[PDB]
């Protein structure tokens, strides 16, 4: 079945566990802590000496995004055809910019940095809003009319800046139904109240 | 068909192009000068607010991996099955991360970073040389036993180190093979040894 090797923290696996907990499909979850990766076997071992580890079956995988795009190819989230899995990589390439600059925020320099990040954010929003107003007025999937991996991936990163930025999303109308219509989804819904996400922290150094 | 619209650099665009030319495939080059672009309206058209963008008939892309993706997909390029697939996709996630690393090295911090940079470049590279070393000795391509479009961003990022450490692949049989062999591909060979590809600085910036 599928196992995601990780660290005790939401970062690069909230949308494939997301994904996962959607599709109705089961997983386990081996927990790396910092005492075990600071050892070195197990970095060593790792393709690029990085989490997470993605193993379904006996296919290992590594890198978030290899991950999504393989879930997303093998359970059908990755458009109706050609012309919309090139459109659903160009959104999933889109989101991964914003989440390098995130990431790079939230741990090179979060101090300094908020305030520009916070002022640049709306720019970086928009593209998602005007693709979403190209596309069914933006009521029901990033692409196309049937979820993709790309969904997953963009509302974690959406749901993720509403806690760095409080309200980024009262500008974008669009974006904002569209997190709380995703985020609506039974199985998802269920998820993002649990536990197992919601006690999880959603970067490595305390910082949101 | 198709049409490329960047600046006058190879930079993410190269792998592509690589790819178009070695499967004998007809596009347009829309060269964007520094002018055109400070100019505004452009940048303003385009999703990302950045280039490339692609164009095949009436589908618009941007994002170089997304072009990328898309060429592989609807040209054959993107492995034999599903698990392939995936460890294309691996690959080129970790061709992009170096991609990443050496593009800043050579916009942000080239003077003093150089050094730092290509003393840790055997360590990002054995991933590759491994991944060669696993996949019938080395002696096909990166995945498989066909051609995928993560050789052809793989060749473009080892080619650019090879321009900036010489002497990088010395240690890396196979890789040093794989470039050998794939830029000795018929198309690609004569690609690379136009004045379209060789007149063409790698970056924006002079540095390389």
């Amino acid at each position: 079945p599928y196992t995601v090797v990780y660290f005790p923290v939401r970062g690069r696996c909230a949308a494939l566990r997301m994904l996962l907990a959607d599709q109705g499909q089961s997983w386990k979850e081996e927990v790396v802590t910092v005492e075990t990766w600071q050892e070195g076997s197990l970095k060593a071992s790792c393709l690029y000496g990085q989490l997470p580890k993605f193993q379904d079956g006996d296919l290992t995988l590594y890198q978030s995004n290899t991950i999504l795009r393989h879930l997303g190819r093998t359970l059908g989230l990755y458009g109706k055809d050609q012309q919309e899995a090139a459109l659903v990589d160009m959104v999933n390439d889109g989101v991964e910019d914003l989440r390098c600059k995130y990431i790079s925020l939230i741990y090179t320099n979060y101090e300094a940095g908020k305030d520009d990040y916070v002022k640049a954010l709306p720019g970086q929003l928009k593209p998602f809003e005007t693709l979403l107003s190209q596309n069914q007025g933006g009521k029901t999937f990033i692409v196309g009319d049937q979820i993709s991996f790309a969904d997953y991936n963009l509302l974690d990163l959406l749901l993720i800046h509403e806690v760095l930025a409080p309200g980024c999303l009262d500008a974008f109308p669009l974006l904002s139904a569209y997190v709380g219509r995703l985020s609506a989804r039974p199985k998802l819904k269920a998820f993002l109240a649990s536990p197992e996400y919601v006690n999880l922290p959603i970067n490595g150094n305390g910082k949101q």
